[PDB]
């Protein structure tokens, strides 16, 4: 046995292969999952989950599906006109992934993970949060909190292709088996420059999400 | 009102065509061809649920036919000498085929005269969702007295528009499909080769529909 | 005494493999590949019934395996480019080389060192009884310190050699087995088209072994 | 509406097709299968049977197995010695198809059929029982009782491989899920003229019971 | 305590007889019954095997009904037109009883049972299997695996009259509830000099059908 | 057709002269007396099951009939006074007898009107089954407008013939029938003794016959 | 207390026997032979129920015996030979002998020492409750060291005697028996023939022991 991880794990590709890998080598995996309230459609993570239990057992030692509405909304939703009026860029999605991480703070400290891993692989252009400027950042914040930030299979794989059949040699569907955020395809490309600096913009809020959940203050930042 | 067939896999496309016939009043019997080198199938039925919870009665069945004999007939059994003369693995055609030829003989027992499936011209790259394939098999089942037709090929120009009617209807996007063994096995072919493969393979399709109504146990 | 692998389909040739391994005392643990293109192998399970009838506890256990990855990945994927250059359809050939490359990481997760088929001298028109490629993948298991043998392949020179010591186990002489969609859909290679195939291939199966062991 | 026939089926995939091919038509088919009381692991019939049922419904009106032991010894077992020193050849497989005969005429006439089929083919006219000269034979002892015998795969069958996979199209398994005679490979090669003198000697013995069975005599020939 | 022995047991009055005077000695009994595959109307045997467990109960120890049909045909029946063509007799119940007595090696080896015994009477040695020629034979054979062959109803039962009364007296029934050959009534009387020779011919058959059995050789005699 | 009765015990010869009835579309009540000395009758049941599977609804019903009073009263009341006249033990032929006062009345009250039997050429020295008691019975049961037959009596020249006819109608060829305690305790009487026995007893067979009649 | 068995048929004296063993605290098994030829014999459970109802645990169990096949051997094989040679129906004295060779071997198997059955002194008539048979057969028993006694035979002067200590104990005074189909089918015997059917038969007795305790199948 070894000390579980936790995987962010949405049923897509990646994350599917992400953990996946890290369970081939006798790594147990904690598989977390972010609602935010917008999803459409998440029925079809369970069959995900399913084959992945099929094919690794015990090293699958549960799904945490976690209630994120709260501080997604205060972080990305509340001050949207702002935000956007700001930035010129609708970066909702940058402020989700941000509400997942304060959750993951307050989930790693409250069942003893210190180990989070994602499922990035070959680059996507798609996702500003994969880009060093974002995971330098994120890297950063797990680490203010002890938490070790890994991506496991990074360039592992050269294309989509590449995982959909690694995925296949192992007995799983190469689907990408997630719900849809309903701002899928609502916002245009944004400067390295405009992420890190809503991410440091909204970093506060996050912060005392943390706080807060760990019972620590009611108060504002 | 009656019935029509969708030629339905669970993907995008063929769940469009169905619910958009669904949407002006005709009822689909959903017909799924299962080859036997399809994988992971089983999430297609959260998308047939998907359906039957949008628009009722309008679904009024779901076949899954095997046609493993006649797939492997017409694109397996001579597979050496298929890609050395074509160069090009043209199996999936070859499916295409052996659907339209269980097709005759379903709409015949079945009462059934107009067929129909997902083909978009985002996908013509792939040989069965070409013009000249289409052409051909739409007179292929004229020789039945049968309709094929296409609902989705003009409008969808891209995936994004599929998903985003899909989602009005309350339908996930996703192409809820089992995947081909033979996926990511081929390289695009020219409509020559597609026109000539279906020409070739068409007097073992014709009788594989004579076998199947009882008229013929001989060869081509 | 420890248990050993059969490679199992269902056919005459495997059955007796693994009865007579069970005769001598040695339990089997019976694994069956699925490709992904086998058609009808539900009757499959009637034979194994009448294995566990006549060896009980002999027979530790029935593994069914989705090999559909690994198969498609080293004998699918290129077949263009493999039917151009050989001028033979060796996907059946493929098949066997994935069904090891599981077997090494098989092998490896459940501790058995020794595997067994029922390759058969009768059959040696099939490239994947060749003695040529029973050599290749007896050096290929050899590296992964696993013992494979075949356990009938002297013996039978005929298939009614087998029949009727499958008659004389009480069991039936058929072939309950699943039909590869690629049965009778190829011609007959040569031994160095054969070799040259597996050498070609051999890369794309360790990697797969290597990725099936993290 | 439409008659039905009967089909001589033992799960071999010449008469499983010759039934296929009767019931593509329309015709309903009863299956009957002689069990001479020699046959071996015959549980794999049932299979087959599952399998033609699911893919024509109600065009299989029945499966019969029929308990021909009791004129099978008589017509081929009694006096085997005598047989066996006389021709000089193990005809027994001869006489199992006499047998079978008998069986029907008496099946058909208490059963209102008037049309039978097999599943011979040229492909194994090695075997006696599938010997023009023994199905011409057969022929016409049927006609005598006003039934109409038939062979509707001889012609198209030049191979196994003809057979298999217009089964294979009908959604069947290829396999012949037959059970097997012990006396299997327990005969060499007879020449016709055997073949016929076997027939005409016990011919007698096979009018005798198909009488017996219909209540008319007790009487030996 | 007391060793079960081991009755060849067909569920005729004398194997019947044998069995029951075991076990009112204190002998436990194994009842064994090959099938041949050539057997007909056998339902009848659990009747008698009931009446045996009524009448003795534990001493009954178990009842295995072994399929014998593989062994039967290689000794008997694969080679019958050479066999008759050369003996001139129909001796394939000789042969049934080597395959009997093969089948008996392995099973003694394998569940601990040293001595066998079987039913032969004296007013029964018309029939091959029970004229002491054969029996002597099958003595020698069993005692080269150590195996202890006896009849203990042989010198006792002058008549099927002797027999039937002594079960009457056990309150079992006087009938033969067996099942019958479809060789019954299937041969005219071999001479000693023949069946020796037909015994001898298809020994190393026997022998290397129990080898095989074993598990110590695939390759024919 | 209209039904007949067999006088049924699970022996070969009537079992097939029930079965030789209904293959000519008879249907048959099979009617079997108990004497109250019967052993092991248990298997009884299998043949009838037999039957039953073979025939279906022809055979439209079995009997056992309770005779022991009967029996009693022609053939063991007087069994000293019997055998010390005729030097012979003839408690089966009583039997016989009984049986047949026994039928007139069941057929009298179940509107039947042929009676058969199994007696067989074959079993010649059984009492019950000489011509001169056949005969005798065939006059006592035409008394009372009831038709006798044998049907098996003039084919059965051997237990061989009824066997192997059996056989072919796919049941087996034992008798499965009780054994009466009276089995093998008597030696072979004469025509003489057998004729003026039913004479002597035929008297009392009436009596009951007609106390059965109220 | 050690149980000892009692020959029971349902009658009112091997009813009494048995009740008035248990009352002086003596567990009884009762044992009933059925030789093959005994008629309406359902009744007996009524009694056995009122014995159960009386006397709980002393009544340790009721075995029915199949004596059928000694039974034939010694009295209705050789009929003929044994009336025309004694010009008496003994029959029902030969199922006396071998009720006795059956406890014989029962006694033996099942540990009892002590047998007990209803003779009675005013049923002298039938040739099993003579005195000289019983003696015959005590001689018998003792050979085999088995005690057989008689505990109501010198009392019961009468049926009435029997039927008001019957009622005394709460239990019916009919015999609720079965009848012997040779029942009234006899005329009365000697004592010289009594005793020289015992002798004769004996012989036959003693083999009958012997195959039942497995030590030979040879005859007499
Ligand atoms: N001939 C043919 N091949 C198809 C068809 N649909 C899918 N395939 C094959 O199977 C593969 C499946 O990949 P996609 O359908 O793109 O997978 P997806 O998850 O829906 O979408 P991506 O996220 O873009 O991979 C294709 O690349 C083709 O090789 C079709 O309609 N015809
Ligand atoms: N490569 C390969 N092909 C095989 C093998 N066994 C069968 N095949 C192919 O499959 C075809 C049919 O196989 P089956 O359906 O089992 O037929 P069969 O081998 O003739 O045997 P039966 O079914 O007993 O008549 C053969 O003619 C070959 O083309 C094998 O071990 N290897
Ligand atoms: N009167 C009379 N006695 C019979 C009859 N059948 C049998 N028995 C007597 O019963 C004895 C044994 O009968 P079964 O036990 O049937 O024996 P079997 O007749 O020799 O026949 P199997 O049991 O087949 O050997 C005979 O030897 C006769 O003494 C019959 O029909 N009438
Ligand atoms: N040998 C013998 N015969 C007996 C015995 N008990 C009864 N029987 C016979 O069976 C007949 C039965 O008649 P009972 O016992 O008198 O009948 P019951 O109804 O108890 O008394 P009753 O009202 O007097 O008739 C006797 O007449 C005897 O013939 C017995 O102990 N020994």
């Amino acid at each position: 046995s070894v000390k579980p991880q936790l995987v962010m794990f949405t049923g897509g590709r990646d994350s599917t292969l992400a953990a996946c890998y890290l369970m081939l080598q006798g790594i147990p995996v904690h598989l977390w999952s972010g609602n935010s309230g917008c999803s459409l459609h998440r029925g079809i993570l369970s069959h995900r989950v399913e084959e992945m239990k099929n094919r690794f057992g015990d090293l699958v030692v549960g799904h945490t599906v976690a209630d994120i509405s709260g501080a997604f909304r205060s972080i990305a939703i509340e001050a949207l006109e702002q935000d956007i009026l700001k930035y010129r860029k609708n970066l909702v999605l940058l402020g989700e992934k941000l509400a997942i991480h304060a959750h993951l703070v307050d989930f790693c400290r409250r069942n003893d993970i210190n180990t989070i891993n994602d499922g990035i692989t070959h680059y996507q252009m798609e996702f500003p949060e994969q880009r060093l400027v974002a995971k330098t950042f994120l890297m950063e914040m797990m680490a203010q909190y002890d938490i070790n930030y890994q991506s496991p299979v990074y360039e592992f794989a050269q294309s989509a292709d590449d995982v959909k059949y690694r995925l296949l040699q192992l007995g799983i569907s190469t689907k990408s088996l997630e719900g849809i955020s309903i701002f899928a395809d609502s916002f245009s490309t944004p400067s390295d420059d405009v992420v890190l600096a809503y991410l440091r913009e909204k970093a506060p809020l996050a912060h005392n999400i943390v706080n807060f959940l760990a019972g620590e203050t009611l108060n504002p930042p």
